[PDB]
Parts: C-alpha cells; structure tokens; sequence
C-alpha cells in the first residue's frame, strides 16, 4: 500500500532509500510521505525515532520498519544487505504487527497544558540551579527528589539512557514505565528511594516544583526549557507503536546481540 | 469462618494470639490450623513468610492477614493495637481480596525433578567454588553468568533482596518476575548484562550448569544444597497469594513507609 | 591575629558574625578581609566553599574555619552555639592545622589556558548534544567515554557529588583525585571503565574532545560554558587548603554523622 | 641467582616452566625453591596467587615475576612467546623492582589470635544464617552492617572482586585498603553508608559479632570458617609484595588491557 522511506541523509543511506523506491516501483506500492501505511526508516535508532515522532499523530494507521546503516540500531530489524527481500515481502504483505507501549508526558503551566509522546523515555532536569521536585504517586507524596534529574522510560527504552542509569531491562509485552534517579542526593537530611520504579498503566507520576519552577525537559531527541512549571505528569500512553514483523527476533536476542556478543 | 493465627513466638506475640483467639471465641469463628480461611501472621516478615510456606497447598482458599510486632514488616497491614478492630471487621467478613504474583521455581537432575513457590525470591549461588552457569531465556542463550550467584524475584519480592541487588522495585500488580546479580565478573573476555532484568509471565528463564552442577538454592528463607543439578528453571507461578484488605493501604505508600520515613 | 567572617546572609548568620566580631574586639584580633589569618564561614557548605574561593591566592597563609547555622554541612566544625567558645580559643591561639588536597582543572583552548582550583569537584558535560571525550592517562589513550558527563573529585569532595555517582568515600590524608563517571553508555560498540578511578599525586588524567569542542565546566559551585577547548587536565594540586582545629573531629566520625545518625 | 617456578600444572604450563629451567642452565642459575630469590609463576592469576602465598614469610627476599598461559592475567607480565626473551633478561638482572601494597587480616576469638596476609582481598560473610556485625574505624562505631558481607582490598585487588562490588579502581602506589558491601540492606530502621570506604596506612577497621559469632572469612583463594570470633581487624600491611620489572607496563595501561580492549 502506501509507504514512506526516512534516511539518515548520508550516502549509504540515501541511496539505499532510492534503490528500495525502485524496488518497491515494480509492486502495487504508492510512495506517500502523508498518509503512509508503512513507514521505513533507513539510519540509526535517532533516525528511527525521528520517523516516529514525524508520524506521531498516525500511530494507529501505520507499521514502522527500521533498516540500520551503521552498527545495529535497537528498532532496526533489517541490514542493508537485506533490503531487496524486505521489499518483497513487504510488497505481498500478511506480515506481523506487534505493539510496543509508549509514555505520556503531560506539562502544565501557569496563568496551560502540553503533552508529548516518547518511544524511548521523558527526563527532567533543572535549568541552571539545583533540581528539587516532590515525586506525587497517585496522588500520594513519595518523595523529594534532590540531584541531577529523573528519567521515565518506557519498556523499549529501557535498554537507552534508562540501563545508563541503573534502570532493569523490561519485556515489552509489560504495559509499564520505570523511573529512574540521575545522581540522587542521600544523607542525614536528604532520602530518596534510589532504586529504579515500575509503575503499571493507570498509574500516574506527578513531579512538582519545589523553589524553581524552570525545567529542560527532554522527549527521545528533543529537550525544551519549560518556564513557570506547575507540574509534571507521567503515565503509560493508551497509544501504540506498531512494527510490522516478518521474522522471529525476540526482544532478548535484540538485547543479547546489542549488549553481550553479535 | 475457619481461621488459625501463627506467632512469631515471642511473649508480645504469644499474648496477642491468645487475646485475638478469645475475641474471636465471641463470634461465629472456629479455630482450624488444618483448613483454615484466614491465615493470620503476628510477628515480621519471617514469621508471615512461614505462615505462607505453611499452607503453600492450600493458597486458592485462603486469605492471608499481617499483624506486625516489631518495626513495620512489609506483608505487614497491622499494628498489636488495631488487633481488637481487626477481630471485629474479620468477623463480620466482606473485606476486599487482593492477590499478588509468585515465583515458581523447578529444580532437575540427574539419574528427577523439584518445585518450590516463593513470596519473596529463589536464589542461587555455587556450593563452595566458583559460580558459573549459562543464562537461556526462552531456549535462547543470553548469557554465561560467572560471579556470586543469581536473584529471581517476585514483585512484592522486588523491596527485599532485589533491592539490596540493585534492582527494580515493581508495583505487584504488574505478572512478572525480576533477575539481578550478584557481583558479576566483567572484563575482557567475561560478559554480564549487569542490568536487572523484568520478564513477564509465561517467559521461562532456565540456568544450565557449566561446570559444577552442585548448587545452594534458596526459596524465600529456606536454603538447600542441590546436587547434581541439570536444570533450574524459573517462571511467573499461575499460583497467587490472597491478602485480606479492609482499608487502602497502597503499595506505594508502603514503600514510602518502609524506606523514606514513617 | 588578622581574621574575617564571610556570612551566608540570613539574619541567624549575620547575628552571629555581628556577636563574634564583638567579641573578639576584646582580643588582640583586628578585622582584616584583604589579607585575612583566619577567615570563619557562617553558613552551610556553600557558604564554606565561596569563602574558599575568596581567597583561593592565599591558601597558604590562612587556616578556615566553618560554622554550621542549618542542618550540619561537612566543612563545618562548630555549631552556632559554640561561637563563644570559638571565639576565645582563637584568641588564644595554639590550635592545630590540619590541611586537605586539593584538584588543579586546566583548560586549553584553541588560538589559551584557564586554570581553576576545587575543593570538592571539577566536573564536565557537554554544551547540549552529545557528550564524547578520549580520556587519557599519562599520555595513555584510556578510554573514549559516551554519557553524561564526568566528575573528578578531591578526597573531602568524595562525600558530596561523586558520592551521587556511586564514588568511594576517601580519607583526605590520602592526596589523590577520584574520577567517577555520569550515566555511561555501555554496550556492543561503546565501552567504559564503568568504576570509579582514583589517582594519586603526579598523574594526570587529560580529557580530549572528538567532535564537539564545547563543555560545561563547573568547579565546585561555579560553572562556566567553555568553546573551542583542546583538552581538559586534571591533578591533584600542590596547594592545600588549611584548617585551624580546636578538637578531634574525625573524619569517619564526620561521615557518620552526616550519613549514618547525629 | 636461586630461582624457582610454579606452574598451573597443565600441559602448556609444564612444558613452559620445563624449557625455562632448560634455558636458565646456561647461566649462573641454581634452582631453589627452598628460598628463591625470584619467583615466576606460570599460569592464571591463580597461580600467581599461591605462589605468592608459599612465599608469604620471604616477602622482603623475593622478586615475582608472571607469564599468563591463558587470557591475560592481571599479575602478568609476560605472554609464554617472551619467555625466552624473560631468561636472558633475568639472568643479566638489574631489572627494577616495584613494589605493592598487602592487606593485613586479625582474626580474634575467645578462650587466641591468627594474621593472614592478602594481595587481592579479605572478605567476611556468616557461616548460614544473617550477616551482621558492627563496623568500627579507629575505634569509633561507625556503622552497624547487615547484608550478604563485606570485602576488604587491596590497591591491587580492586580490579577484582572489589570491581564486581563496585568498588574505585585505585592506582598501587596509593598505601590504602578499600571496603565494599556486599547486598546491604538499608530501610527505615538499618542503615549503612553505601559507598565503598578507602582507609590510609595505619587506620584500623575492626568488624564486632552483634549475635552469631561465626564467620567464613576468605584470603585471597582461601575461605576459613572461623568459630567464636570476637573481632576481625583490617589494615594495611607493613609487608610489601615486590615485582620484578623489565620493561614500562603501566597499572592504568594494564587496566585498560584487561576491561577496555587487547
Ligand atoms: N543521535 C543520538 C540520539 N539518541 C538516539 C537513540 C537511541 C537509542 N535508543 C536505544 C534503545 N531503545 N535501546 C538501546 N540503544 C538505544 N539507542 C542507542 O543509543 C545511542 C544514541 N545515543 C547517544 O549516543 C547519546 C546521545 O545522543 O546523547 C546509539 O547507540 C543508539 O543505537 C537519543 C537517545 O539517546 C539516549 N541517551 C541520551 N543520553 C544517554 C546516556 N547518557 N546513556 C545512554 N543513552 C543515552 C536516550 O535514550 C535518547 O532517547
Ligand atoms: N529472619 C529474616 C528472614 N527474612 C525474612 C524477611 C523479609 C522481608 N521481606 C521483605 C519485603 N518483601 N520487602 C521489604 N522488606 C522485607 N523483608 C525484611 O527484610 C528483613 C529480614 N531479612 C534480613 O534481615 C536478612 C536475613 O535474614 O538474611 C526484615 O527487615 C524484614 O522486614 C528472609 C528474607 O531476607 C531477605 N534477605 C536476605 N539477604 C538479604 C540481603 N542481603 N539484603 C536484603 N534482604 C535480604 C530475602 O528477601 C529473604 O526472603
Ligand atoms: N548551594 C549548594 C551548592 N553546593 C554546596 C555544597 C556542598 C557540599 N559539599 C559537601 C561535601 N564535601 N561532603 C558532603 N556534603 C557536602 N555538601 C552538601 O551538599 C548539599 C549542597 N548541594 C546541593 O544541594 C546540590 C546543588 O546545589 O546542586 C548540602 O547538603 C551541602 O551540605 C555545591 C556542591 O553541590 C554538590 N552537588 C551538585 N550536584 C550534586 C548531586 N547531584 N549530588 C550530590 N551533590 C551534588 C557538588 O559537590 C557541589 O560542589
Ligand atoms: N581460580 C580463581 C580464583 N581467583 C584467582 C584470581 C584472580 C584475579 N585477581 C585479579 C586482579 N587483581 N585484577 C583483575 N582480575 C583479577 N583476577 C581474575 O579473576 C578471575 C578469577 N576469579 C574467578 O573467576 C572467580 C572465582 O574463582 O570465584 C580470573 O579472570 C583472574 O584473572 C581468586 C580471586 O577471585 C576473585 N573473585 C571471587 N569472586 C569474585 C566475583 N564475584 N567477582 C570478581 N572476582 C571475584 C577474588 O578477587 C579472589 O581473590
């Protein structure tokens, strides 16, 4: 059906794409960067995660591919080696949807409402001074939070910056997301859990300002200096990232091959 | 109905059981230690860990109920002094059940095979010399694990040794058991994740011995040496445990009780 | 002798100072912040630390002196109510010195040196992308490090950021520097020590970019943007700062009871 | 002058040490394992291990000297092919020695007192049930510890099972030891520091029984159980360990060697 290619914009990538649109010219295939059906994206996982966050409002009507160019990228299922027959087994289709869960950010102001959708994780940190935010878990006061800044990752994500810090490696066929502390404060006077949380969907994490109300909030690539934050709220999205399967390669082999030998 | 109390058998706990004995005497409640009910621990975590490994055959009929003595214990939703309010609401009955997720672990041999069910987690670690054994998730091989030994935990589990390993803590809502490891080797030519790692429910994790095959497994507090082990397997139980409820007492703020301040 | 006292600037703080410098115009004391003996912080650590780098050209003609007016910060030897008592020892005069390491940060620039003294850390991460840097060692080529960010404490600084990072506390008779790392990325391509390092005197440790020339340098309180940097050196100091003491407070006592129970 | 060698004991080490003794006949060598005054040692880390330990009373009269036969070991210097190229130089002599820093280990019991020696580490875990004992510095009770057990390292150890701990990576010319947990526990009531600990030369860390007076305590390979112990102390040895050196192999080159890539 319809289709579109992303590349990461080097050479090999480039021209991968191009060879891929030949290919797939020969199939009742319709090249459409508007309402595609299926969204490959040719690069790195940034360039994977740039096509998700392109297509972002369209989760639900579209199956993502991912082709890595240079060492195996985490949503890449495909070499380039083997782009001819991913064209053609594509083009017949009956291929295997699966679903990852994603993460809802929500960031209120004063005197408004912002919400983004990450395939990998949400952080915050502060913008200049210390990081201070009290840590409300369905609506209960957990914690206050002094240090660096805190991650929320999702399953998928929770092989990215979350390993980095200390976060567990999660299945994601579990509907969840994982909290992370980045250099968390600890003495007489200051306590934080310190362990990694894993909150089920319809949970909902709250963070609130404490003294400053400025914060550098990051969505998978993209980070932005939120003014005059009333809160910030995590939960597990309703929507879905779909990638169409054509093979066996189960999540643990993708973190055996990525982390301990390939 | 039928219900029978453990202790952990100091005078405190003795002489509770006793006055929550007689207080149950005034109502339609019969003292049965072979069929009971409802299963009520006074004592700590130990004592609430035995009082489920006591009845480990009988989970799908009974309702479990913690009544902590020392500083708060975790499967622990009472104080001695809410005792005679807890008579009460028993009594009556229509308390809401809540159900937490258990690990089952299976042991084989040579020449037979072993399984135990675990609240807290099931560990392994060698019989004297070096730990070593090969890590197979799902019948991949993830990896060769040399070091102190392995933690498999449930998620009520996640708050006791898993913590101290460094691993998630996970809201017991969510089926799925939680690895970690202890003091792995990593150098040039030795390779671990490192990270914790979450599975869900119907996922097998299964340790092949490489060299030694004898091995001290541990189920919640009972240790036990194995010897000429061929496999140990683990797996989300389709088992649960059964808490009777009579107030809110989330999870979370639990953990915000027993690690933050109280 | 000559002597000043910095304040933290709340009314406790700037009532205190008031009451001491009455006091010691009783004494042969006169008050002297251009070429100061003796110079007393009223405040917390960052109180302490900007009194530091006051006088950071004349380390070795002056002995600190910190009191404690919040909850007690790690520099501090006194609490307010002891002021009296301080007072007159000074007076006196007999004290001991006891001195502590220091950490030298030069910074190299393209067309250029800057060199900065830490009594706690020196820490570098990246303008806004990516954080990359070669880290070498003695002229050898170490590791090529992917994070966050790194952090190079002194021995008195081990208990405050690089502990976050999982650092190890040491004693500051030690004269060394502590290298631990922020959020390293670990997996099939990119590879870190993942321990902290520590080094003693005579080593240096030099960072070195590979794409981006742009880092965020901080040095105890103060961070700077520094752009088109050619290396970044660190190593324990010749200078030691001073301090004049009354009594044993020792250090592990100190770190107990800042971390452990006061 | 007197030499000797142990070998690991397999094929290639036996036939190795065989050709030395061969190639050392044709100098002014005897043969003296009796009092040498070089060891070499042809194996694993092991092996260099007990040599060291068969020559623990003759510390100040003999140089060792390591050739690894398998994946590099950390106290080699040598790769079997260099051997012949080690005879000649040894021969000649006026090699450099180096020398490194050993642990001292006190046992204490009731009714008696027994001193171990360690190049890697002392650790201390129970003999069954819970680990705990009170940690005390100098003879301040600094904290009490309940967890899996406790590690003391030397400089030269902390590559080893310290690392696993996450224990600092300390260069040898630094006289100091470094303890590290194993699995604490920390809640609302127990509490320990966390972080790994490095003590100066002449700092003593004392471990005081709480309830169980028995303990395993292991020296470099070796594990003793230890029946009603009243203390263990720690400190850094006044005995050195002295290497032969024949040419620059830097510790931190070493240590890149052996965890980054070779
Ligand atoms: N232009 C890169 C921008 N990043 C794209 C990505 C990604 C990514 N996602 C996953 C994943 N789910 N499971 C495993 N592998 C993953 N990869 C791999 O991470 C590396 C890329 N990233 C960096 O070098 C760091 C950087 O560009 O600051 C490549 O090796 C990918 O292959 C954005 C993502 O970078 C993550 N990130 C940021 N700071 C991190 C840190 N200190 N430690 C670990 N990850 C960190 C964060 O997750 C963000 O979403
Ligand atoms: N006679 C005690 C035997 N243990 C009973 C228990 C328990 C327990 N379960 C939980 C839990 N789910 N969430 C939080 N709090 C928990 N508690 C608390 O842990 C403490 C008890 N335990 C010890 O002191 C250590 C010991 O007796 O070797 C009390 O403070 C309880 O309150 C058996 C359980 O002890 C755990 N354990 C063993 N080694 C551990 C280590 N190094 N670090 C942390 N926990 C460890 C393991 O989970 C086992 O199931
Ligand atoms: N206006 C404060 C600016 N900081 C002054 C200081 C200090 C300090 N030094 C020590 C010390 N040697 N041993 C133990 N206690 C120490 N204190 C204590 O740390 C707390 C203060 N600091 C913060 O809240 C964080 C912040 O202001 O971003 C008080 O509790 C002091 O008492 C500057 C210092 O703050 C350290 N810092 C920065 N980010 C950190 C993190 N994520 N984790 C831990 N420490 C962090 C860094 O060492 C810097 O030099
Ligand atoms: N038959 C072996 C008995 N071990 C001899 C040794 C050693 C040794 N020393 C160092 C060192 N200073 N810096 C770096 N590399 C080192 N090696 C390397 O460690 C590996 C050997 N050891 C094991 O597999 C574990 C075991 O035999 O239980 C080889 O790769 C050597 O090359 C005794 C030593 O094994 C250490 N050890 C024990 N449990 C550990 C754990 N969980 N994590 C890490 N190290 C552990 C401890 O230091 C002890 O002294």
């Amino acid at each position: 059906m319809k289709y579109m290619i992303t590349s990461k914009g080097d050479e090999k990538s480039d021209l991968l794409r191009l060879n891929m649109i030949a290919g797939f010219g020969e199939y009742d295939m319709e090249y459409d960067d508007v309402e595609p059906e299926i969204v490959i994206s040719i690069g790195g996982d940034g360039t994977f995660l740039s096509a998700f966050h392109q297509y972002e409002e369209r989760l639900d009507e579209i199956a993502f591919i991912g082709i890595h160019t240079g060492h195996l990228g985490f949503y890449a299922d495909w070499r380039p080696a083997e782009a001819d027959k991913l064209v053609k087994l594509l083009a017949k289709g009956e291929y295997q949807k699966v679903s990852y869960p994603l993460l809802k950010t929500t960031v209120k102001y004063g005197i408004k409402e912002a919400t983004y959708l990450a395939l990998n994780e949400s952080t915050v940190k502060s913008s200049g001074g210390p990081f201070v935010v009290d840590v409300v878990i369905n609506d209960i006061h957990f914690e206050r939070f002094r240090g660096d800044g805190l991650c929320m990752s999702t399953p998928s994500g929770t092989t990215a910056y979350n390993k980095s810090l200390g976060g567990a490696l999660m299945h994601p066929s579990i509907e969840a997301m994982q909290l992370t502390e980045m250099a968390s404060i600890n003495n007489r006077v200051y306590r934080t859990i310190g362990s990694p949380l894993v909150f089920p969907k319809h949970h909902v994490v709250s963070l609130q300002p404490v003294n400053d109300k400025d914060f550098q909030i990051s969505v998978d690539h993209l980070s932005i200096l939120h003014r005059d934050v009333q809160e910030i709220r995590y939960e597990v999205s309703a929507k879905k990232i779909h990638f169409a399967r054509f093979r066996s390669f189960p999540f643990w082999r993708r973190v055996h091959d990525s982390f301990i030998e390939d």
